[PDB]
DNA sequence: CTCGACGTAG
DNA sequence: TACGTCGAGT
């Protein structure tokens, strides 16, 4: 019935997995399957009325349903934050759910730090150099600008670009990630 | 009359300026201003009668024309090329114009590398580890994976997953960018 | 709720 | 033409 690369959810609990954690199966035997929990990264032995069989490409947008790219559990639509939209006008939600989210948001910026940054803000319709990219811009012409913020601790960065702040978050703010692009890109350079 | 602060743009070719060159005044007197052409960030005294005022607010999404954010040069709305669209349904431009992209863009995947990276290219619906960020997903459900490659030879990197990729571009696919990442994040640590 | 920006996909 | 994704602004 199951077969090597079916996806799988967890009905209940097993061991360190919660319900409706997404699996893929890695190997059969009998009436059991060797699953991978993505999520956490746990191959596990279960029995197959244990598990049961989803239609990945029956998740996601235009879905009641959608896996989490963080856990990997099989959550409601509304688990996850509304953030953009399509061109056809349909809502695009986070990949990471409310929960997953907690973690990436981290410390917010706190008040005394954000006033503290507003004293030294880049007036609208200057010319601004980015410190992380070195552009030149038009501050909300050419460039939009945020507060940078630590996430660790709450306390401000500096002002940047948009564009900049965004690759932050690409690479979690960790310097770890950064070490690694660089290294890849020098790979192939 | 003619402040500091205030956006012009240059009436004529100005030695190495072209005419639609945006400037910030940065100095005036009687008959001329100290501007500060933003796109060659060359400052030059200018007669009053080369320049021409400019509303930079009137300019870039809802009108006919728009400030590129590398050349900062004044072009047609039809110079940039349509990029995204909002949730009012209007269409957004890359913020670079044409002529800027192409030295972003730089050198294309050549179709041989192409096919090299096509035979080893990871299945959709397989479970996926990125080799820069290091999450893991399912391969077009939880992220959307990328031929990358290398613009400046027109050789291919790695498949990774395309909020990898958006972020090399932030910067630029420069290490010297990377490093500075590095260096602001580990100053505010 | 909304946003622009990136190199990709096609 | 179009896409998702990021930390933001609103
Ligand atoms: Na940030
Ligand atoms: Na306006
Ligand atoms: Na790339
Ligand atoms: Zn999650
Ligand atoms: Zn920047
Ligand atoms: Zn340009
Ligand atoms: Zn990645």
């Amino acid at each position: 019935m199951l077969k090597n690369d079916d996806f799988v959810i967890a009905k209940n609990q097993l061991g360190n997995i919660v319900p409706n954690s997404v699996g893929v199966i890695r190997a059969v035997n009998g009436k059991s399957a060797m699953v991978l929990f993505i999520g956490l990264n746990e191959l596990k032995r279960v029995d197959f009325s244990e598990l049961e069989a989803i239609d990945i490409y029956r998740t996601g947008k235009g879905y009641d349903k959608k896996i989490c790219n963080i856990c990997h559990i099989l959550k409601n639509t509304d688990g996850f934050e509304i953030n953009q939209t399509d061109a056809k006008g349909r809502k695009t939600t986070r990949p990471s759910c409310r929960e997953c989210r907690k973690n990436i948001d981290g410390v917010k910026l706190s008040s005394t730090e954000k006033k503290k940054m507003d004293e030294i803000a880049p007036p609208k319709g200057s010319v601004f150099t980015c410190p992380i990219c070195e552009k030149r811009s038009i501050v909300g012409v050419t460039a939009n600008l945020v507060h940078d913020h630590n996430h660790d601790t709450g306390w401000g960065r500096e002002w940047i670009c948009d564009s900049c702040n965004t690759g932050l978050g690409r690479f979690k703010d960790n310097p770890k990630f950064l070490e690694k692009v660089i290294e890849y890109l020098k790979k192939y350079e």
